[PDB]
């Protein structure tokens, strides 16, 4: 897997609201112009593979459609303004065109398009900027401003020309996609998510099944997912606080084949029909939090979005990500508001029926490796090796004044890494780890970096300490090591591989993003449980901005790191770890949620 696609034709920008009607006044064709004029000018359409439109065959759209209202809009074409309208009343909040009918086949086709790009791995992602949406219309009905359900397609296009048996569906629009519920609600193969401006049903489309009541119905009862927003002005922390303690969790263990996105951009700061906070550059997170699922096949498909002015900042915010480019640094991060605490409160309970990890107690070179000398390894084109007169200078000013051997190769290189970083990331394998540690963060604090993440695997106490507010250690051990200091994090059998992850969704990275690191420092000793710290390395990826230094002390091990901090694709891991193992976990929350509130998944008890 390769490259990324990026479909997206100017004939879909040749329909438009023929009359007065202030509930479709917001849809309009400079939507998807200004999209890809957005994309043109910061210099990323040009970085993907554009695949080009196809239309879809009504073979393809009777997977998800009626005879009966497929034969209804295929008629449109040959109808004028006063029989155009007509139609467009026997629906709710939706208006025809001329080329209407052409342009959502277009629709249709440019996503299945994309589909068939990611599954025939002739690249790794892709985006699909289209146009009519589709999350809204159902089987024999348009509905919103949509005409055929675009996702929808592909979920049953993937289903039926790949076999695939797990297909996981975000919808991050703030309007619930009723057609993807409806179309899978008795559906186990197609789990989907669903956040939408709700305010206690006052908001469209005004339905009770989108409240977090509906999970499912029949067999497919436990993949419907609705989050309700009861409240405007969500911000970065509401959205990323959903992510850490409801979808990440139960997508993990779906483990799906395929992730498909209902792209909606109305979830971002000044757009009016979502009259959200969330600024665009958290959807750089939200795409980048899903790569290590599906083995990073992505299929994003545009669906809202009317900001024109701030609409394209969050296409390229999504295609940034994409590509792998760094994500931008999220500030500001600390609790959810209560309304938000109190929804994704509500859909835990009502889904710990199923996802049981939801269960409470009752009350252009971008890495760089220096292994150990002499040995050459098969590095994937975006990777390099090994000081100089003026770092060894500095590594002899640390020699005598602070502690021989050639460890000083693993400081000097060390201190080299550190200044080309501030190249995206690097890891070294190093010889003794205390003054490879110390030295590191030490040289890396006076860079200068505000704040270091720190991540080590292994055993007994590290060379440094978390006094100021200027660092954070996270270990997991063994043994017990019941610490005091809030500024830290330790934690602890088959289940070790399976435990570990909804501990870095639900603990590691909530935590972390409310830090907003300028450097992460991963170690790991020698002592091994493998599969998983690829896992890891790729979601850390999304703070301090891609800089991470990794420490080995080596194994194969050092084959699998480099994977993640170049950017390739990770391994899928499969679909629930021990009672003792959780109570670990919110002996944890309970005890750190009072300086880091994104490690809430619950309303704060008033005192
Ligand atoms: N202010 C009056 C508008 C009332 N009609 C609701 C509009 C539905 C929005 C559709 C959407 O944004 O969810 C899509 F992604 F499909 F494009
Ligand atoms: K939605
Ligand atoms: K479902
Ligand atoms: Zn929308």
């Amino acid at each position: 897997a390769s490259g990324s696609a990026l479909i997206f034709d100017e004939e879909m920008s040749r329909y438009k609201l023929l009359w007065t009607d202030p509930a479709c006044e917001i849809e309009v064709p400079e939507r998807l112009t200004v999209s890809y004029e957005a994309l043109r000018t910061h210099g990323l359409a040009q970085r993907c593979k554009a695949v080009p439109v196809r239309q879809a065959t009504e073979q393809e759209i009777l997977l998800a459609h009626s005879e009966e209202y497929l034969e209804a809009v295929k008629q449109t074409p040959g109808m004028n303004v006063e029989e155009l309208m007509a139609f467009s009343k026997k629906y709710n909040d939706v208006y025809f065109h001329q080329n209407i009918y052409h342009c959502a086949k277009l629709a249709a086709g440019a996503t299945l398009q994309l589909v068939d790009s990611v599954m025939k791995r002739e690249v790794r992602n892709g985006m699909a900027l289209v146009r009519p949406p589709g999350h809204h219309s159902q089987r024999s009905a348009a509905n919103g401003f949509c005409v055929f359900n675009n996702v929808a397609f592909a979920a049953l296009y993937a289903k039926k020309n790949y076999n695939l048996n797990r297909i996981l569906i975000v919808d991050w629009d703030v309007h619930h996609g009723q057609g993807i519920q409806y179309c899978f609600e008795e559906d186990p193969s197609v789990l989907y998510f669903s956040w939408h401006r709700y305010e206690h049903q006052s908001f469209w489309p005004n339905l009770p099944e989108s409240d977090y009541s509906s999970v499912g119905k029949g067999k497919g009862s436990g993949f419907n997912i609705n989050l309700p927003w009861n409240k405007v002005g969500m911000t970065n922390s509401d959205y990323l606080a959903a992510f850490f303690h409801v979808l990440l969790p139960v997508a993990y263990e779906f483990d799906p084949e395929l992730v498909i996105v209902s792209a909606g951009f109305d979830s971002a700061i000044g757009d009016p029909e979502g009259e959200m906070c969330a600024l665009p550059e958290i959807f750089a997170h939200l795409t980048h939090l899903l790569m290590p699922l599906a083995a990073g096949k992505m299929c994003v498909v545009l669906e809202g979005g009317y900001n024109l002015t701030s609409l394209g900042q969050s296409v390229c915010q999504t295609v940034h990500s994409l590509l792998g480019d760094p994500t931008p640094r999220i500030s500001g991060l600390g609790t959810a508001c209560d309304s938000a605490l109190e929804s994704i409160q509500n859909v835990r309970n009502v889904q710990s029926s199923y996802w049981s990890s939801f269960k409470h107690l009752a009350q252009s070179v971008r890495t760089v490796v220096v292994p150990p000398p002499g040995v050459e390894l098969t590095l994937p084109k975006n990777c390099q090796h090994s000081i100089s007169e003026s770092t060894a200078k500095e590594v002899q000013r640390i020699r005598d004044k602070h502690f021989d051997q050639n460890i000083l190769r693993s400081l000097g290189n060390i201190i080299s890494v550190l200044d080309r970083m501030m190249v995206c990331n690097g890891c070294v394998v190093v010889s003794d780890l205390s003054v490879s540690v110390q030295c590191a963060l030490q040289h890396a604090l006076t860079e200068p970096a505000e704040r270091v993440l720190v991540v080590y695997v292994g055993d007994g106490e590290l060379p440094v300490k978390t006094n100021d507010g200027k660092v954070f250690l996270v270990q997991i051990c063994t043994k017990e090591t019941e610490d005091k200091c809030v500024n830290r994090l330790t934690l602890c059998g088959e289940s070790l591989t399976a435990g570990f992850m909804q501990a870095l969704l639900g603990l590691i990275l909530p935590v972390a993003y409310e830090f907003n690191p300028a450097l992460v420092l991963g170690i790991v000793e020698e002592t091994r449980l493998m599969r998983v710290w690829g896992h890891m390395t790729c979601l850390i990826q999304g703070l301090a901005r891609g800089r991470m230094l990794t420490l080995l002390q080596d194994k194969d091990l050092l084959e699998l790191t480099v994977s993640a901090l170049s950017g390739a694709s990770i391994s899928p891991l499969g679909p629930a770890p021990k009672p003792e193992d959780v109570e670990m976990m919110e002996k944890q929350r309970q005890r750190l949620q009072e300086r880091w509130g994104l490690l809430r998944c619950t309303v704060s008890e008033s005192w």
